[PDB]
């Protein structure tokens, strides 16, 4: 499913924080601001289509935040059989992940520059 | 090989918060509590080498805290380069994720009795 | 000064949240949420401009922020001479304040219907 | 006249801060501390009567907490009709503010010295 | 010929400090609600923070300790000075019982009232090794 | 003839407890850098609120206590019970010295060790009254 209503939703979630003065200074400044960082956390916490959401600056990913619950399944979900029936112990290394993940760039401007990007995005495990 | 530096700390983390009494009890009884959650967020931020941790009970994921900013690259880092040098808005679906994630499982007991299961991972490009 | 600066920040601030769709749903549901709280602090702490942030639902103020300091000093600065001069301890009616502050109301909207409003306003000491 | 309950809250509250060791030895110093700064912040919290509390060293305010729900409607209340009744947007300039706020001055010594001062009010609207 | 000492600042800086919480209009309403409140718990940190003489402070009501906070640095050597030699001197590891703590500790008590009747107490303390 | 009493369960909660604590890397590189840490401060206050038997928690570096977190409501009745009777009961404002304490405490110390090198300990305790 790559219905609008969630095509929308990231892209009016990407655009609205790029058009916040303070977001746009606080890339072009290159300050660490971890309010700016806390900032960010509502989107995932208010939004349920919105599973990610990055914002970076030229030098790259600046803030960050993720629905926990939902990213930390990716990282599970495969080879957990074996200590969950047996009471084994051991490592596993994971190429890649398993489902897909739908996300929207938007490019930050100040002052008629571009200052970095913000991307957001949501996860899916299934396909329908 | 491997770095066993890395293989040490992932095994010694999961170990030692394993042998938590109350993280044992708190698997068995199956309630949720914030502050066990908020117990396993120190082990990101204090372990560099820590990129993920995920604690389970016998029904699934119940506790879970990620290094936000080294996961959070792995979803950008592939098809962020239109944007940065063209600067223009576009939709990118991404079908699995490029890297590994060196993981190590740990399973957790309570009187005798398999609660769960603590995972314990690094991730790598 | 009624420069036009502050008259877009204001405007520009007040929009914006007013364009968020958990701002809109959590108007219209009625529910207090002290994240959605904590999110207009935001507004306060990084932008100069801004010393007041109203959001209102139908019924009345909802949630809050001022730049404490801008404030108080509103609610002090008359008939601290006493206190200060002596070490006289006394009561001292105000009505109602000096100053003046500039305010921007804007109307939120869910669905097609008005479910609240923010305000947003800077407060001046002086005139120019 | 007043209200006594009120009057006398605002007293106590204000008495009892000034009291504080730690609160007279910070204003002598003139270092800024937040821990203090949230220190203020509980009696907005916890007391009902006391909308506004600000802690000021002989150069000025230098701590201050106010209840930002009852402060903030001082500022909306007058012009609040026209966006809620006929959904319009605009600016609106209010010279001073409606209501009366009642306060309490209280200074503040410390080893025999005046050092500042502590005001603690209550809003009115009527 | 026996010598007393008697540091009245100390004394003084902890009469004080009970006294002015004791007046507190919240302080006095929480302990008559029987309610716990964590923002109570976290206002009575400021003292052992801010103020050098006080390592504790104790909030009781007519059922016992419901707000406590101690200088951890201070008291919790109190608990390692007795039986610490061992683990430091090549110990290593062991049990021990400890009976009491030594040191002494000097303690005001000052009851909190409201709207008349006594609604719990108020003590502060100094430690001395 | 006497009986001495010997709850394992105890004994062993306190060691399980302080050996987990010993093994993370962050406690032992904390302890080895001396630098101030709040976050790990509170990394410790978990142990006291989620297990029962654990009344209190102490870590120190060779320097001395470091961290530390008691259970306030327990340790808290220890300065209290003896001189607790006057101000409860009667009036009533006044000062008291309790010399040691009453009660004992049950505790196991472990040490900490970092790159092969001991930099400090881990004690933790019950309190009986
Ligand atoms: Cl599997
Ligand atoms: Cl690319
Ligand atoms: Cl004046
Ligand atoms: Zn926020
Ligand atoms: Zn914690
Ligand atoms: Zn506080």
């Amino acid at each position: 499913y790559m219905d609008e209503d969630v095509r929308n939703t990231l892209k009016e979630t990407a655009f609205s924080i790029s058009e916040i003065p303070f977001i746009q200074e606080d890339l072009s400044n290159g300050e660490i601001n971890s309010r700016i960082q806390e900032y960010t956390k509502h989107f995932i916490e208010a939004i349920n289509d919105v599973d990610i959401i990055v914002v970076a600056d030229m030098r790259g990913v600046k803030y960050s935040h993720l629905d926990e619950k939902q990213i930390g399944q990716v990282f599970v979900n495969e080879d957990k059989k074996e200590v969950l029936t047996q009471g084994s112990s051991y490592y596993s290394l994971m190429k890649g992940s398993m489902g897909e993940t739908l996300r929207w760039f938007q490019p930050v401007m100040y002052n008629g520059k571009q200052v970095g990007f913000i991307m957001v995005g949501k996860y899916y495990n299934e396909i329908q």
